[PDB]
């Protein structure tokens, strides 16, 4: 059930048919190199209590993750960039830490899925 929950399987299956696995795996390699810096910027903005900085970085990750089918990371970045939500002030530091702790795992789950599908 982890593949279904963390990845966008319909999008990935259509992508495999249209482009093949190489564009997905190359995109994923770029995502892995940029994510350490994206999460560090989220954290430094959280410390500075810079709301615009946090929302801007959330939006960048949302797009980045959605491009490679990381549906749950995309949903976290959607929540991070949504200060209109009643729970935002209470939970944005929790969603930041959740992202920090899990993104490498979510990348390993997509790598395995692409390996099995191909
Ligand atoms: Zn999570």
């Amino acid at each position: 059930s982890k593949s279904e929950a963390l990845l966008d399987i319909p999008m990935l299956e259509q992508y495999l048919e249209l482009v093949g696995p190489k564009l997905i795996t190359d995109g994923l390699a770029v995502f892995e190199k940029m994510m350490p810096g994206y999460v560090s910027v989220l954290e430094s903005n959280l410390t500075a209590q810079d709301k615009k900085g946090i929302v801007e970085e959330g939006h960048k990750i949302k797009g980045a993750a959605g491009s490679v089918g990381l549906r749950h990371l995309q949903q976290l970045g959607q929540q991070i960039q949504s200060p209109d939500l009643p729970a935002w002030e209470d939970n944005v530091g929790e969603w930041i830490e959740e992202m920090k702790e899990e993104w490498r795992h979510d990348v390993e789950v997509l790598k395995a899925w692409v390996a099995k599908a191909t």
